[PDB]
């Protein structure tokens, strides 16, 4: 094999998972006009309602919970609702009903850690509750996401350490491109798209940034987001619930090495969107579903330093993903970073 | 005809354009934990390199100009370099070359205004560049990128008038999914998607906006940012330099009177990304592209004032769209805002 050359002013790359394609501008430089009071946090807080013994907005009490802590979201995307017809069905107006589950996972009951300040066996107790989930929810709706919405720069307001389930009665656009785009590989070469994409990039090696016995963390070659990572399993593995309890160990292993790898970047808390893709489940989950691999994706906003961001507008809403950073680049300076974690 | 009713707590409705789907939570509530300094902008300032008479990044001055001025971007995204081949062939590493140009263009000479502030005039010599820059580059290039980039909340640092064009030697995703889909309408139904969907939305009059001699806008059906609107000549026409000059005088007081409205809804200079698609040009101009009709996008981010903005982040970044207020709702609350701008 060769590496990828950064010899050119643009040029295109494919992503083949969710299809589309990514603008490469290498070494293009910015000289803005104008550049781009952190309070700590309380360890408890009677009025923060993910608080163990806190009140939540419909009045009830949050028990004295020692690890994770499942509960029904109080402001809810989605509701289990009765079955009804589809409102609408003409050609240019079409609607579809629609009903699900909204769950808050708290992910620890004290309120001043973060995932990569938590013990390995901490974040191995995450890891069962998100299988435990999956498990619940999946058999009575065909896609459950399960995803994390890390910092104030993401909209969130709530410091407290969690993550949201939505489990849906459709398949959402994102979960329908990758269930195309697996099976049609899959059907064509006879292996998995990601199984041979994890195998190449093993053997490429300069986008690779964590590699553990049972895991693989790497910058995907059609990045959009400047430090976006891909984190999947070295064995074929459909769902998450189906991880062996060593997965699970090595899982919330390299997590904590992963996260804090990006803490220790521009030395502050990294923010990020986060979640997790695998085989569909509810009343068909039986069929044939092996050409999905599971995995998750990070998308992190910080691009310069702890302040100076990427902002997705522009060109991006009107045309399509543009990127100066290459995936080589950012790959690079994850692998050298330190995995004890900094201290101010 | 009916209108569309908020009888649910979630539907899911379809983007025929764009090909997608997005959730719709009506009367969805929020309950935050914690909540989410404007220096006045010299008419001239010799250090804005947007302004008459300044030196830019390259050395070269600016001219005293009148109305708008073109220049090449002096940090480029795509530069008009050497026809080369395709840096790699591989299934799951796919890349092909690419060339184009980047330009910058101001609207008028004038740091401290905005377009709704500007005279009818004023933006018909918008309008005119845009059409004179769309010709030139489409000689060479398949697609033509109009952009406007406005506000700090987007990331634009400069407060000159100004948007950007930039032309590529591929047609970008987001086009070929217009094309795509406009081309199966077409050959299904005999007319084209918008033309049929411009007249439907006159009949259904509940997401209009305004309406003139040549021109409307409305907030479309599956719209995803929450006063989102869409643009688009009444006549069948394909391409920006097509317009007439009455249709390009209305086209300039129909855009004075919607920015009005927009900077009038919050009471604030209102944020947002915008742009125009038409038919592909370059070396395939002359072929049939009659599936195709002109048209503007808008995509805000403000939601309740002018600090409470939408984060399309989290569910929609891993699964799809979701918005709580309807566009029925944004439509009714915008046909009801004066078009006088309002005064500190
Ligand atoms: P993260 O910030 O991603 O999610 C926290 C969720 O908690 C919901 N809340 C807040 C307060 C309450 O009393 N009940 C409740 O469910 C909030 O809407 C966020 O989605
Ligand atoms: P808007 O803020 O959308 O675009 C302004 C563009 O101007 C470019 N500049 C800035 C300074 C300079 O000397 N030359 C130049 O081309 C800047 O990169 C923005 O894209
Ligand atoms: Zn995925
Ligand atoms: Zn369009």
């Amino acid at each position: 094999y060769t590496p990828f050359l950064a010899n050119d002013h643009q040029h295109i790359r494919y992503n083949p998972l969710q299809d589309e394609w990514v603008l490469v501008s290498a070494h293009r430089m910015k000289r803005p006009w104008q550049g781009q009071l952190l309070k700590t946090v309380p360890r408890h807080d009677p009025l923060n309602p993910l608080c163990p013994g806190a009140i939540r907005a419909n009045g009830e009490v949050n028990p004295q919970y020692d690890s994770t802590f499942l509960f029904d979201n109080d402001f809810p995307a989605l509701q289990p609702d009765a079955p009804s017809p589809g409102p609408s069905d003409h050609p240019l107006f079409q609607a579809k009903s629609a009903r699900g589950v909204c769950k808050v996972m708290c992910f620890h009951p004290w309120s001043d850690v973060t995932l990569p300040l938590m013990s390995v066996p901490e974040i191995r107790a995450v890891v069962d509750a998100w299988a435990s989930v999956t498990e619940e929810l999946g058999a009575q709706y065909p896609w459950v996401q399960i995803f994390e919405n890390k910092g104030a720069m993401m909209g969130c307001s709530n410091p407290h350490p969690h993550c949201q389930v939505w489990a849906s009665s459709f398949l959402p656009d994102i979960a329908q491109r990758e269930e195309r785009s697996q099976q049609a590989y899959k059907s064509q070469h006879g292996e998995p798209l990601l199984m041979e994409y994890s195998r190449q990039e093993l053997l490429r090696k300069e986008r690779l940034v964590l590699t553990s016995e049972h895991w693989l963390v790497l910058v995907p070659f059609w990045a959009t987001w400047p430090y976006q990572t891909l984190l999947l399993p070295r064995r074929h593995v459909r769902r998450l619930p189906e991880l062996t309890p060593a997965e699970r160990d090595d899982l919330a292993s390299i997590m904590k090495k992963l996260l804090t790898k990006y803490d220790n970047l521009f030395e502050t808390s990294f923010p990020y969107s986060m979640g997790w893709h695998g085989a569909p489940t509810g009343s068909e989950a039986g069929a044939n579903w092996d050409h999905w691999q599971l995995h998750a994706h990070y998308y992190p906003p910080l691009l310069r330093s702890a302040t100076v961001r990427k902002f997705m507008v522009g060109y991006e809403m009107l045309a399509q993903a543009q990127r100066d950073l290459t995936p080589e680049q950012a790959a690079e300076r994850l692998r050298a970073l330190p995995e004890v974690h900094y201290h101010l």
